């Protein structure tokens, strides 16, 4: 009669087994993580920092590697990009 979408995530389980998500973890000058967020590849990620609340947002590319943090990440301050794990973040 009509044709509804069965769902894109039936069989799997809403994510690959490979990196298809990115850890992204703003840390300051002392390596206290004051975020963390995962986030999908290339994806931005707002990172709200407890020190001053700089908040940062970490434009990754696709490597879950970030490639520049808006409006620009002063020194001392460590976007890790880290990736989704083969276990859990």
């Amino acid at each position: 009669m009509a044709a509804p979408t069965p769902v894109p995530g039936i069989f799997d389980i809403f994510k690959k087994p490979v990196p298809t998500s990115c850890k992204l973890a703003l840390t300051n000058g002392n390596k206290r993580e004051v975020d963390a967020m995962l986030l999908p590849p290339s994806g931005t990620t707002i990172l709200s920092d407890t020190s001053g609340a700089g908040v940062f947002t970490a434009k990754v590319n696709s490597k879950c590697e970030f490639t520049s943090v808006s409006p620009a990440l002063p020194t001392g301050f460590k976007i890790e990009g880290s990736v989704d794990k083969e276990g859990k973040p």
